[PDB]
């Protein structure tokens, strides 16, 4: 996939132009996916000028008299399998054309040739035609381009309104035309024959190839659109759509006039994210505005509190966040006006850009830099673009405005400091307001009214008031699923969190909060289509967080303006009063609303004996789609308050269905009041209520942050959650936009619920709160999964053999009241039964299982190895976990046992990855997230980091670790298929398997998995443990993994590729019925687990976050370690248990082997609860059975899926006598972009022969010619040296340990080194040594997560040296900003001209200062020395000749957890 | 042991034999025949009194300081006859070298490329 410009900096139309951009299309096949047959893509497109010459000559050539004004020409997809829809959507088109009182000259069928498109994307091809129209009238250009505009629309419109499916007009103007297509990118010019005359002539070409994540293809969601070509994917959609249907109604101007009032659904129906980005964009660029104001107003830059932005552009970005609010996400843009083509990109600096000016006045603008050849004597400055930066070309004028330059001009157009002075942000209000109680036996009325307990409420509350952070678990969580239990449960159990797992990455919040904004805004709303002051005149809030104080505040602030509303109903009432209830509050809104009143303010607060509460959440979302549907939101801005807020997931649940602010007031009681007894010790009320609130909005941030959204103005009513539980009647009529597959209760036992609560709560006298039993166990209620005669019973049958007691244990596991989805279940059949020996033999399925793996820093290193032991010694396959794994393990036991694994895990931290570590494996694991916390990622606490896992992991120890949530090479379905790519050219004997989390519409990432060449997917339930995890994280988040994995199957089958694909499920596996249920879903491999873990001594204790886990498992230290009970004789017995029980139950079913069950869901059947009520739950769509046809559900090939080869085969096969000998090797060639991964292969065959450190440096060199491809010199061990003269792409030296490698323009170059960049992005991620000598200005996210390599570059980008743990980073010149922030091991030496460095680094955990031992000076000297020696770079050789007076330019970096730990004081 | 393979992988047959020897001519990957060369097409190759040192003198299994003048015409052969027998002798002690000739550019070289 890829986007790319060509403009024409004079502003003259030619033909290199148009023949440049074919040729950058006819070389971007590498990166798009690959199909079988080779006649069939994903989807391709230029946009170019329209050659009036040609149509001109046309027409002459018809017969007509050619005019002198411009010649439009609108292309139109027609229906082709009938033939008179083809004359009603002509009559349509003329009858709307030939209003406007316009001549036209006639249509024209395009000849295409139809053998290469494939047949799949031949059966809907649809019939192309131009019409060609002439401005007799003669009007103006604007006028003529606004008037098609409004046309296209309204033929849109009329035909939309008569269900002619198949019509689309692609773009219909006099300035530009599309050629978009199905086909494959690089065929373009041979399926468009109108392209190859000589005759098409313009200055600008966008042309996009894009990347498809579904079998069935479609052609108008084929990009480019008309004013938009965009690549990645926008997150914030839901949220986006909601705010524009509420700005529809009050959006006008005297320029289009009455045709207004047609363009009231601005966004049409069945429209990709971009598409509703480009129509979007398209009417806020017809309105009058220019492209750079409306790029900057959709997707703004992130408003930095910091002094390295002067105030003008401040306050601009000000203005551009009050108007409208931003479409968060991946997104590289490239979009063109009339006049302007710009470039720019996100808030984060995500998806990559890169730009070429040559001699002639050309720019060349990509997603890669070799996509077109250039001579290097023609080159001018070959740049980049970091975050929120942009460029762009004049056409009118002929100039062209980087990044600093548009900024300016843009600014000085409007008084924008002036005008943004006219807010009021609500601090000084409360300041000035301060100089202008509850007892306890109705607060515990209260308190036990919305069902809250003590304990329960005290272990989650003390701890945020203590501190100001969040408790945190130790164990995945088995407890009911909300509407199976028996107890009071709020409504926010029912509403399950959203994330994204490879279509787009999270985004980490510890070290990117500069770029996240809480503001909230308060009477804001208006004409987008309007500019002037009036607009910023409002009220600012920092967060949507109130305590009493602040409420208060703004109350009488607002005073008689409020309309303030009940939220109680009878208690007394009919079996319907909560819909009358609904209906009254909703009446009461609504005229409140049309009596001018521009607030709403939901209140609880008349609470007694004698009428109940209804949930917030419900009012809520009945109000705001009230408000939606009614044409009135865009007016009053709702605030709420409740009685039951407590915990941060409840804020962000009510904040997502279209609340403003939320105030909690019964909290903050319970809060005085603990503090009135003295609990606290000595800090203040205020210093609580600080930490509280500090503690919220960090809540708030990582539950945003999930998802990879950074703006709580756009999350505000996106409805991004997941209602489990629920009818479908009542989520599709009380609130947004949301998914329930399975439908739930219904209004009945809310209510029914609801009442009994409160019965128990005020009729009887409570004296004091409940102990509670939601987190952990007690036996006043809240059944669990795991209990203590299960676990008993569970060791005595492992440790007695008796399997006896094994089916005692089952069955006692079996009996208990549905507790899960999978209970609702039974199995069935018709068939006879069988004499159990007939069944295939126990070993047969005893090597279908696994046992998912655990990091190595969580639990003892006995526990690991006593797996691991069991695992080889049984024939099954192990995994080694996260934090890698002992070298020394490699090698087999004297007793016969071998202390290796079998699975190799890639995480989002690669601690331990070494080439070599990627060898002795079978099934590399690429982790992407789990079950107890799906977008945080792993974490190890402080002191559970002892010398050995400093050893294992290349880090610092006694300090804590916390990987980064997304994985930092993997941004979008590209990159992981580049990644599978890379990991399946290290290994040749191994097949990569991806993991992931069950959730809704998992669908199109299983199908995008499949295609980039995977071979075994892992889907994980909710109930999956950890070794440290926040709570909200482990109790919300994640659906049960039969859902997800009946969901994939039946995708995967959909769309044909399951026989490509193996399929493996996880988590909460205890007995044999689950088995056999999870292979009828079409599970074929199971991975038990925790079960394995109580096994071996662990009781369920939870205390493994602080190291002093009883029986000794999850622990690191001495004393506890040596309490270690396990044996593998124990696994061997579990497994042989599992084994038996599967054959008992096969047996009796009436089969003969597993592969005769594999993917039938016509033996299962639904059973209910008749005396619950409740309901039931539409089980039905988790049991659809769609045929599959000729290939087999189960089926699956021998070996893993190929691959095409790169390079790297050449040299082997020119290198032998390396491998035959071991001699010096010198070797030369040219390098290509679509060349992947140059020089892996050959280190994996060193590894083989002579290990990780077998070679002497410079052993084996490489040259390569002109443009490497991406990812140069993946895992490189040492004795490998690589040079390329020229540019790297992208991810270059990934993984590197040990190798070398050098980067330099070549010797005729005219450009300056330090001024212009070399490579990409994530340079170094997770390299263990090795070094990288460059010239030239690096990317973004330069050097994360390194650990142990020596970099020298000259000048870099944002985020450098992130997360750093050891290692040397030498940077010369201009750094980003964000610099060094989170970095914890290791050094930095910047040299800076300006002594700006202390205004863009980051003062979390790094010291800056200047060099002062003359150690580190001579260490620098040498590092300088051999930079220079090696790349010739004149830069260098000019600073060390002025040493004796640079040596002060210099500052110095260094963690602040090495400032005594170092051996040489760095502060004399 | 630094990689350097100071071998050479081509080795040579001169009217001299001075160093052909049975292990000498295993460590090679073809052998070359040497008739004459552009400089001296008639007396062969010479070496001056005071060039050979005692290492040459091993080298070449003789005596120190002594002027060495090698033989103008190879002693075995004398027609094509003894070519073609040559190459048969050589082809014999080597199971896996090739064979070259190296002639010297004059008219009349067409029958003699025949021939070889
Ligand atoms: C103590 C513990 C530590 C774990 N550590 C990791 C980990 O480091 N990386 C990972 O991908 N999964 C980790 N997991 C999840 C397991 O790989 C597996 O997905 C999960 O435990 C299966 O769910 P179950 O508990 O029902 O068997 C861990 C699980 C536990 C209980
Ligand atoms: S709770 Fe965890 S620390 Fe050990 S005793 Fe059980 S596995």
């Amino acid at each position: 996939c890829g986007v790319g410009f060509i403009a024409a900096i004079d502003g003259k139309p030619r033909r290199s132009v148009v023949e440049k951009g074919i040729e950058a299309l006819k070389a971007v096949w590498h990166r798009g996916a690959v199909d079988a047959d080779g006649k069939t893509g994903d989807g391709a497109g230029i946009h170019v000028a329209v050659p009036q010459k040609f149509f001109k000559d046309h027409v002459k050539v018809i017969g007509h008299r050619a005019p002198d004004n411009k010649l439009a020409v609108g292309q139109v997809f027609l229906p082709r399998i009938s033939l008179d829809a083809q004359e009603a959507c002509r009559c349509i088109v003329e009858t709307e054309i030939l209003a406007f009182g316009y001549y036209i000259y006639g249509w024209r069928q395009v000849p295409i040739n139809v053998d290469i498109i494939g047949e799949k994307a031949n059966a809907t091809r649809p019939e192309i035609e131009q019409i060609i129209v002439g401005n007799n009238k003669g009007v103006s250009d604007e006028q003529f381009e606004l008037d098609l505009y409004i046309i296209r629309r309204r033929i849109e419109k009329a035909v939309k309104g008569e269900q002619i499916n198949d019509f689309y007009i692609c773009s219909l103007s006099a300035r530009s035309i599309i050629y978009k297509g199905m086909f494959l990118a690089e065929q373009l010019t041979t399926f468009y024959p109108d392209l190859l005359d000589e005759r098409f002539e313009s200055d600008f070409a966008i042309y996009h190839q894009r990347y498809s994540t579904n079998t069935f293809p479609t052609w108008p969601l084929a990009q480019p659109f008309r004013m938009l070509a965009h690549n990645g994917e926008i997150n914030t959609v839901k949220g986006n759509v909601n705010w524009m249907k509420a700005h529809e109604t009050r959006m006008e101007h005297p320029a289009f006039g009455t045709h207004m009032q047609d363009l009231k659904p601005v966004i049409g129906v069945g429209l990709s994210d971009s598409g509703s980005l480009d129509t979007v964009f398209e009417v806020m660029v017809r309105a009058g505005r220019t492209a750079p104001m409306v790029k900057m107003m959709l997707v703004p830059q992130a408003l930095t509190s910091s002094q390295t932005t002067p105030d003008n552009h401040k306050a601009l970005i000000q203005y551009c966040n009050s108007v409208m609010e931003p479409w968060d996400g991946p997104a590289a843009l490239a979009m063109t006006d009339g006049r302007w083509v710009v470039g720019g990109m996100d808030r984060n600096g995500l998806r990559p850009m890169r730009y070429t000016i040559t001699t002639d006045g050309l720019i060349i603008g990509g997603s890669e830099t070799g996509m077109v050849k250039i001579d290097e004597t023609q080159v001018i400055e070959k740049g980049r673009l970091g975050p929120g930066e942009m460029i762009a070309v004049d056409l009118q004028s002929g100039k062209l405005y980087r990044d600093r330059e548009l900024k300016d001009h843009l600014a000085t157009l409007k008084p924008w400091d002036k005008w943004v002075q006219n807010t009021t942000h609500l601090d000084e209000l409360v300041k000035t307001a301060s100089l202008k109680d509850m007892d306890k036996a109705e607060l515990r009325r209260r308190q036990q009214a919305f069902g809250l307990t003590m304990e329960d409420m005290e272990l989650i509350l003390h701890p945020m008031v203590e501190d100001g952070k969040e408790a945190i678990g130790s164990m995945g969580d088995d407890s009911p699923i909300a509407v199976l239990s028996d107890k009071y449960r709020g409504l926010h159990h029912f509403f399950r969190q959203n994330f994204s797992q490879v279509t787009n990455p999270p985004i980490d919040s510890l070290r990117e909060r500069r770029v996240m904004s809480l503001k909230t805004r308060l009477g804001n709303l208006g004409n987008i289509l309007d500019e002037d002051e009036t607009q910023t005149r409002l009220l600012q809030l920092e967060s949507p967080v109130l305590t009493t104080a602040e409420f208060r505040a703004m109350r009488d602030y607002m005073g008689d303006t409020a309309a303030e509303i009940d939220a109680t109903f009878p208690v007394d009432g009919g079996p319907e009063a909560l819909r009358d209830a609904l209906r009254r509050i909703r009446q009461e809104t609504e005229d409140a609303v049309r009596g001018g009143a521009t607030h709403v303010i939901l209140t609880d607060e008349a609470m007694g004996p004698a009428r109940a509460a209804i949930p917030a959440i419900l009012a809520t979302g009945a109000v705001h789609t009230h408000l939606i549907r009614s044409n009135l939101r865009t007016f009053t801005s709702l605030n709420v308050r409740t009685a039951e807020g407590l915990d941060t997931h409840y804020f962000a649940v009510l904040i997502g269905v279209g609340a403003t602010t939320v105030n909690a007031y019964l909290a903050q009681e319970a809060i005085a009041e603990r503090h009135r007894r003295g609990l606290f010790g000595s800090m203040p009320l205020e210093k609580g209520m600080a930490n509280y609130k500090k503690a919220i909005d960090d809540g708030l941030l990582k539950i945003m942050s999930k998802m990879g959204i950074s703006v709580i103005s756009s999350y505000r009513g996106g409805g991004n959650f997941e209602a489990i539980g629920l009818s479908r009647a009542l989520v599709a009529e009380h609130f947004p936009a949301m998914v329930s597959r399975i439908s739930g209760i219904g209004l009945n036992g809310i209510q029914k619920k609801v009442l009994e609560q409160h019965a128990t709560a005020y009729n009887e006298e409570v004296v004091a709160l409940p102990v509670g039993g939601f987190y952990r166990f007690r036996k006043s209620g809240d059944r669990h999964g795991w209990e203590g005669g299960v676990i008993h019973t569970l060791q005595q049958a492992v440790t007695n053999d008796s399997y006896t007691t094994f089916k005692k244990y089952s069955e006692q596991v079996n009996k208990r009241p549905p507790m899960q989805l999978r209970d609702l279940l039974e199995l069935r059949s018709t068939k006879a039964p069988v004499p159990v020996d007939e069944v295939e033999s126990i070993t047969a399925i005893r090597k279908r299982f696994i046992t998912p793996g655990m990091s190595m820093g969580a639990l003892s290193p006995e526990a690991h190895g006593t797996l691991n032991v069991a695992m080889n010694r049984i024939g099954a396959k192990s995994d080694s976990g996260e934090g890698g794994e002992d070298p020394a393990r490699f090698r087999p036991d004297k007793n016969g046992d071998n202390w290796n694994s079998a699975i190799k895990q890639v995480a989002s931290g690669r601690f331990g990855v070494t080439a070599e570590y990627l060898n002795q494996c079978r099934e590399l694991e690429i982790k992407v997230a789990q079950g107890a916390k799906p977008g945080e990622g792993g974490q190890l606490p402080g002191f559970k980091v002892t010398e050995m896992i400093a050893r294992l992991r290349h880090s610092t120890p006694g300090v804590m670790l916390i990987s980064p949530p997304p994985h930092h090479d993997i941004y979008s379905i590209e990159d992981l298929a580049q990644l599978i790519y890379d990991l399946k050219q290290i290994n040749p004997d191994a097949k990569v398997t991806v993991k992931l989390v069950s959730r809704s519409g998992i669908g199109t990432i299983a199908a995008g998995v499949a295609k980039a060449n995977a071979d075994i997917i892992l889907i994980s339930g909710n109930s999956g443990g950890t070794g440290a995890s926040p709570q909200t994280s482990i109790k919300f988040a994640g659906l049960p993994w039969e859902m997800g994995l009946s969901e994939v199957h039946q995708v995967l089958t959909l769309n044909r590729l399951r026989h490509r694909v193996r399929l493996r499920t996880d988590g909460g596996l205890k007995t044999g019925r689950d088995i056999v249920i999870a292979a009828m879903l079409g599970a074929e491999e199971f991975g038990i687990g925790t079960a394995s873990l109580i096994a071996m001594g662990c009781i369920m204790v939870r205390q493994c976050h602080s190291n002093t886990c009883p029986v000794g498992v999850c622990v690191q230290d001495d004393k506890l370690r040596q309490k270690f009970v396990g044996t593998p004789e124990k696994v061997v017995n579990l497994f042989t248990f599992l084994a038996e029980e599967v054959r008992e139950i096969l047996a009796g079913l009436g089969f003969r082997s597993l592969n005769e069950v594999i993917g039938r869901t016509d033996l299962l059947h639904q059973v209910s609860r008749g005396a619950e009520h409740l309901d039931d739950l539409d089980l039905n769509p988790r049991l659809a059975q769609v045929d599959p046809g000729e290939n087999a559900r189960y089926c699956t090939l021998q070996g893993r899926n190929e691959v095409p080869d790169t390079l790297d085969a050449r040299i082997v096969a020119d290198a032998r006598p390396l491998f035959e000998e071991g001699e010096k090797m010198q070797l030369a060639y040219n390098a290509r972009n679509t060349q992947r991964a140059i020089g892996t292969r050959l280190s994996s065959m060193v590894t083989r022969k002579f290990g990780m450190f077998g070679l002497q440096p410079g052993h084996i060199t490489i040259r390569l010619r002109g443009t490497a491809g991406q990812s140069l010199g993946a895992f490189a061990v040492q004795g490998i040296k690589l040079e390329v003269m020229g540019d790297a792409n992208d991810y270059v030296g990934k993984g590197l340990s040990g190798g070398t490698i050098v980067v330099r323009p070549t010797t005729s170059s005219p450009l300056e080194t330090n001024k212009n960049t070399i490579i990409g992005n994530t340079v170094l991620y997770g390299a263990t040594a090795g070094k990288l000598f460059a010239a030239g200005q690096a990317g973004e996210r330069f050097a994360v997560r390194n650990s142990g390599a020596t970099v020298v570059v000259e000048g870099c980008g944002s985020n450098g040296c992130e997360y750093m743990t050891g290692g040397t980073a030498v940077i010369l010149g201009r750094v980003g900003d964000n610099f060094a922030a989170g970095m914890t091991g290791g050094m930095a030496y910047v040299y800076d001209l300006d002594d700006s460095l202390p205004l863009y680094i980051n003062d979390e955990s790094v010291i800056f200062q200047r060099i002062e031992v003359g150690h580190y000076e001579s260490q620098l000297k040498h590092l300088i020395e051999e930079h220079v020696t090696e790349t010739q770079s004149r830069f260098a050789a000019e600073i060390l000749n002025d040493w004796a007076r640079e040596v002060t330019k210099f500052w110095q970096v260094v963690p602040k957890e090495m400032l005594n730990r170092l051996e040489v004081p760095v502060h004399l």
